[PDB]
């Protein structure tokens, strides 16, 4: 499943397939997206039609950048997509190649009962060796999990000493492991076709979506992995381990709030518990479902200040399972990593513990916004006072 | 606690604590947050001081609205608040009192780090009879179970044919049972004072945020709550259970929809495995956190489509029970209500079972987007076709 | 419970008796499928025949795989399989041993009452001892408590950074105690035989499905 | 390890040692902790000598309460005790019987190392049927796995619509197997006595927490 040279005339749009770009003359690099799909070899964003009427739609990322976190989730088929307004000085639909209109249009076409103008959504992202593509899938404004009002978002974005809006739009990848390339340039001439692909038809007549969802097999992860791999993160970490060096079991408050960030409440927290080896027992109570209809959840807290040369082995992870007994689980927060027996362990007998690594408590902090040792130095003195 | 009359000039601001109204003269009530905090006459935001630079802020919902529906979660201090916009033919920050203006401006200062700038929000609920106000708490913009960039948001409302923008603001309740009616009438004026309460000043400081998080406890519903009220919402419950009555399985596939709607991820469904009473074990599959740091729990779902005069009951909430067996929880979903006894049972033992009842039914529905009859219509020919 | 050996080409299919390979010289066990029923020596789906037209299908699991559950209900007789596509890089119906194609021909044909172009299907489950199988009856495809499009399902699932396309199947164990080998071999070899048990007959004719249910 | 009636008046006060009874006129059951302790008849905390200057206190619990979980760990010796606001309509502070000052007020002494203005603390846990009640032991404010600021703490609940604010308190259980009555007692009427368990002067000495715990 790669695709290279002329097959990119011929070879259907399949999910996860990867369609490269070559070399033609003097190290100018064709773009594989204008032989697979008939779009141009610009665009972040690219369609076909004009702006006002797009017959087909084209959206590209790296998903390497940490400004604006677009991201697929591979399990539900939801794929998040940032506009194209990433810095001040210009309102929100004022771009140069329009891309937050267009989304704009699209929304609405989709809110108001007229699907039969919303474009086909192609979501490819970047492999970036020299210029290729991974299809992603084929994708519908909207979600089945989301709130009507909630699916494409105007945000507000600080960038030094200034606030400007900026679009986040949720998609969904249909059910479909095929996209006929017959279909894509037909619809893309502008002309109508038979080749649609079932769940587009389906949404299409009744608006209902049927996602792409492909649950994860069971991971372990490596070091590399889990920790930072930029030296700034890095740095971050490292603020971190430095400001509980004197007083170690403050560390668990830290922990607790990142666990806030990390869990789908605002997870209740009693930190102060006497535990039988001297040391406490950290517990967290969490609500699953919407009050009135809704759950609450026990949770046991493990939270491990290490130095990235000290993985988390057997004995702190069993800690936290002997403490997870009578609760329905887990969490683990670690400035380190977890070494390969204690994770292999975790994932094979299957305990319902979440291992929130170095890496994890980077991308908390970037949701936090934060991305600098000041602003940590600021977050920290926050949980410290507000505990 | 009770307070009105000349005591709105003494008495302090406690939370939860009802401030009524007194009858002037007209036959109307004089409003008493004029003599306690010393805003304006009315206003379902009220501010002191200039529009640019407000010393105070006075927000205050009755909740009773379902198309922007103002929340106030009492286990977690969180208060979600929507804007002044609320029909289309106007920009989001073009308001007549300029509530989007002066909420853009308030998140503003909190995220450019100028705190100082924020005037001291109360809250305030209507409780309906005559003019009164039972006082929320004392809050600050944001919350630490949230992303930076989503503490206000523009949504997209779709009204008549017509799109529009409005604001939806999360803020925080401190942690302080009582505020003092010298420190909030010295910063309306305004002018310095060291009556600040504990985490106001810790706010300010470290921008650190002490939520007052006040768990529900131990909770039965009556049949009149888990029903719905008005007719229309029975008309839309009723859309429903006339769908299926044709086919009483499948209506599976409708609550396993809602489902995906109630549940904080979009839970996988297995809703075809042949169970021994002849019936279906549907399970599903949610994530708890976010990968690579998440676990899978796995639930059990049962439904049951009953009219209104046939409540669930001890049998086959029983059924689900033993369904939960190897299982972390269940839910329940219901066009009906489940009847005393059974609900007794669920939450005196500590059955981790969800009751979805009619009126949740309703909710869900709502935050979907479909409150009329015709798109019950569609959304169900939606999941219909997406199974 | 319990053959081995030269009683793997004498004796009968029986539901929970336990068919042991044996050891030969030079490199293991030798597979008891291939006395017992005449089909190929590995693979967790088998069959005889040709793919246009299969004439015997076996079925083997482990109940051990937590990446592909399968399942067997005592209970209702119900049996839970997964397909033969279980790593990326193709399509579903891309295997080697087109066990996906099969599945979903044979559930096809099932579902457009084509049942007599259904081959008799097989089910063993593996037990502790090295090449071991433990008989669970013959089946059928579908469920008495599931509509046509509930029994064959295709799921996904990511494996690394990749997607990939999988079947789910719902059969039925008929209910039948013992299924005579002479049946068996008669058909895998393509002749028609009329020592079909009763209830696959039943399921033939009337299309009635009658499960083999534990008390 | 039972005592009852007359016994109630002579005994001292033992760990694990069970204190009942008893009956009288009509159907009025005798408070044992009237004739042990020489507190009043009821109250889930109650007290000798003056709210501003407690000499003595006795704190009793059931553990069968879910909203407010008093808990007895015998691993560390800690007794976690909820406060006496458990309504809404009241502030945090202000209770009938005044409780939840007095636990203000003993654990800002504590936290001052002004030690000896904290008066004794009796915990009893009801056991079954009756009036009984357990003794587990003498206590202390806080516990040696705890910073000042964690051992009292306000928390909040909901409860019709209402919320309202009560106090988490931990105390830790004193190592002594036994608890002169003599000095109970004479600690209860404001004498100064110099009975005091050991523990207990090691704590007012040094502070010093030696905690009881189940080997």
């Amino acid at each position: 499943t790669f695709f290279t040279g002329e097959t990119l005339g011929q070879v259907d749009l399949i999910v996860d397939a990867v369609y490269a770009g070559y070399k033609t003359e003097r190290g100018g690099m064709a773009d594989p997206l204008v032989p697979l799909v008939g779009v141009s070899r610009q665009g972040g964003f690219r369609y076909r039609g004009t702006r006002e009427r797009p017959t087909l739609l084209v959206l590209t990322s790296n998903l390497a950048e940490p400004e604006w976190p677009d991201q697929l989730d591979e399990t539900t088929g939801t794929f998040i997509y940032y506009g194209d307004n990433r810095h001040p000085g210009r309102l929100l639909h004022d771009t140069p190649r329009f891309g937050n209109q267009l989304l704009r249009q699209i929304f609405d076409w989709a809110h108001l009962g007229q699907r039969h103008l919303v474009p086909p959504i192609l979501v490819f992202t970047t492999e970036a060796t020299g210029r290729t593509f991974r299809f992603r899938g084929l994708a519908v404004p909207g979600s089945p999990a989301l709130a009507a009002t909630e699916d494409l978002v105007a945000l507000w974005k600080t960038t030094e000493g200034q606030r400007f809006q900026n679009y986040k739009a949720v998609f969904t990848i249909l059910d479909e492991a095929v996209i006929p390339r017959a279909w894509v340039h037909a619809v893309g001439r502008g002309e109508t076709s038979g080749l649609a692909p079932v769940a587009w038809n389906a949404w299409l007549s009744a608006g209902g979506i049927r996602p792409l969802m492909a649950p994860r097999s069971l991971l372990v992860r490596s070091k590399a992995e889990q920790l930072p791999a930029t030296p700034e993160d890095q740095a971050l970490i490292e603020v971190i381990r430095q400001r509980y060096k004197e007083n170690p079991f403050g560390f668990e408050a830290c922990a607790g709030a990142l666990t806030r960030l990390l869990l789908p409440d605002v997870a209740r927290l009693d930190l102060t518990r006497p535990w039988r080896d001297g040391g406490r027992d950290g517990i967290g109570r969490l609500r699953i479902g919407q009050s009135p209809a809704a759950i609450e959840v026990d949770f046991a807290l493990e939270a491990k200040c290490y130095g990235a040369n000290n993985a988390v082995g057997v004995k702190e992870v069993s800690r936290l399972i002997s403490r997870i007994k009578h609760r329905e689980f887990g969490v683990l927060v670690t400035t380190s990593y977890v070494d390969r027996q204690a994770y292999q362990e975790v994932t094979d007998d299957g305990h319902p513990v979440i291992l929130t690594t170095a890496q994890d408590i980077v991308g908390l902090l970037r949701s936090a916004g934060v991305r600098t040792p000041t602003q940590v130095d600021a977050w920290l003195d926050g949980i410290t006072a507000s505990v």
